């Protein structure tokens, strides 16, 4: 009655509302339910900026299990302003690396001044979701810093440069060369508590289809996550997140080219690699059309667009189902 | 050419335009400046709250003097939001009775990030001051703390209880029993850069008329300021915050009761006292049709209304020649 998801992004947070409406939890119980949802969420978006503590993967966990997230726009609060953006731009810092909102820095007010008073991130959250009671566990992939930095060019004086992965993609993606990602701190940082232990306990563990190099490729740089991945009893179903067939046959994506992996099921599949050998896969499903084949590990074509929480829903079980998990 | 003047929060701003309007300073000024208006500002409100930190007087004189302050408000930004204050409700937090506006909250998001980098106020101060022009000095008394406490009778279980100048002036609003004042932190804080140079190389300093006990009467605590009061070379001229009849917006009535200080005119200039023997002051000037006498003290009944910029320009010239200066 244990699943295992790792998450980051609009897309996790996405596939996690399809896994409690196949389950009933959160917003969709109708009774209490049978089944607990756990979500290893990465912190490499985490920065200190104005003096608060963003965390946006979680926060976007939160605010979208919590039925927070504004329908329209898809991102933020409803009945946003950003007047506290407005007066920073005034100032002269920069405000545009994150949204920032005003009913959002309420968030990161109270989580900064839990964290200067002792309190570690997996508490941090565990205070905020009281409020939004998502109906899920969000686990911070770590209670340590361990934030995604982009090494480039820096065009005022060609030194190599990491840059905070918030402040590489508003100003300076596809604008310098950018060399490779650095996870700045994560050889220092443990896994958060409970996150080995809920990958070891889980009847599955699902890799959301999110970005693979940024929101699920920083949750392994942590020291003991990898192993405890490659070790659970639990099968490891990782989903695409590369979805054919748009117009123009679309874009490869920006972060997958700085590591010269190509932006194929095909690819992310070895990127994440079967378990078989070194790798992190035992199934590994991409969408209608699509093909993989990777020595090892069972691929399957089935629809794989999260339009709502009922197609996501489906999805979640063709991964149970791949697997061989009631 | 040099104006040094104390000021506390509104009043302090407002007496402050008085002094631009007469010599062309800031706003409203109309060819080349031939006079430098120094500020010696009171910190003694200044708090952390919610994680940041709050300095209302230095923030109103640089609003007002900068053209941020809503008539109507008379403090805080125009066109303000709450939605941050808002969210800090949903989540359950406190103090609950201290509203934090988005605009506002950017300047406490800017001035906490640099005080935590190791920034003094002054220097905070001055950076926020190069978006507002001013056009005229901001001194914080100091770069240290120095916090008015108030002794009161707390109302939910009968005991004595210090707190903190916000929580007796923004929750209470100085209607509980109150017993005593302590500047905590006055004998322990150094006068804050230029501030004694301010006050000796002036050609005049003026006490504006804003709370003798909560907004000049805290500068005065700062060591070094009031030594530098009796031992310059100026003329030092104040203005009673009491108009016989005529009650002014704000508390100093009740400030005055706490420290058994009646009030009328009379008696504030009795608490500065005379520069001859042990006070402060050289001029008094008190509103026409008041009647008051200190030994050692020239007093002149003038118009104390700041009813506008003009006004009030009238108020600092009668100050200038009071003290014999031009
Ligand atoms: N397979 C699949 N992937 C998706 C879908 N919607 C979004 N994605 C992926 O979600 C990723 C979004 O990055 P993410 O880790 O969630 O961070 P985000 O940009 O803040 O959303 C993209 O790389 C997409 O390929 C979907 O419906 N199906
Ligand atoms: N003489 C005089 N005093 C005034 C007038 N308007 C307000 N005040 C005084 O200004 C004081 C407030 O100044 P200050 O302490 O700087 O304001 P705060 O810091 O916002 O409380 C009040 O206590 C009033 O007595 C006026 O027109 N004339
Ligand atoms: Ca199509
Ligand atoms: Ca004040
Ligand atoms: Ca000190």
């Amino acid at each position: 009655m244990k699943i295992t998801v790792l998450v980051g992004g609009v897309g996790g947070a996405r596939f996690l509302l399809g896994v409690q409406n196949l389950l009933g939890l959160g917003s969709f119980a109708d009774g209490p339910s049978k089944h607990e949802l756990t979500a290893v969420v990465n912190i490499g978006d985490d920065a200190w900026m104005h003096g608060v503590r963003i965390c946006p993967d979680l926060d976007t966990c939160m605010y979208t299990l919590g039925g927070g997230i504004d329908p329209d726009r898809g991102w933020g609060h409803r009945n946003e302003t950003w007047n506290a953006k407005e007066e920073l731009a005034a100032y002269g810092v920069q405000p545009d690396w994150f949204g920032l909102g005003d009913r959002d820095l309420a968030t990161h007010l109270v989580r900064s001044q839990m964290l200067r008073a002792g309190y570690p991130l997996s508490q941090v959250t565990e205070a905020l979701c009281k409020r939004w009671q998502p109906g899920a566990r969000l686990l911070p992939a770590s209670d340590e810093r361990s934030e995604t930095h982009v090494v480039i060019t820096d065009p005022t004086d060609g030194e190599r440069r990491a840059i905070h992965f918030q402040e590489w993609w508003v100003r300076y993606r596809a604008k310098v060369p950018t060399h490779s990602f650095a996870y700045v701190g994560a050889d220092q940082a443990t896994a958060g508590p409970g996150v080995v232990e809920a990958i070891g306990d889980a009847d599955i563990v699902l890799l959301a289809p999110s970005n693979p190099v940024v929101s699920i490729g920083p949750i392994l740089q942590i020291p003991g996550i990898r192993g405890a991945l490659r070790s659970t009893s639990a099968p490891v179903i990782g989903y695409s997140p590369i979805i054919a067939g748009k117009p123009l046959r679309g874009m490869a994506d920006e972060c997958l080219k700085v590591i010269g992996v190509e932006s194929t099921s095909q690819a992310v599949g070895e990127f994440f690699g079967a378990r078989a050998g070194t790798g992190l896969l035992d199934g590994w499903l991409v969408h209608e059309g699509d093909h993989a084949q990777i020595e090892g590990v069972k691929v399957k074509a089935v629809p794989l667009l999260m339009t709502d929480p009922e197609a996501t829903a489906a999805m979640v079980r063709a991964g149970l189902d791949l697997a061989g998990v009631s």
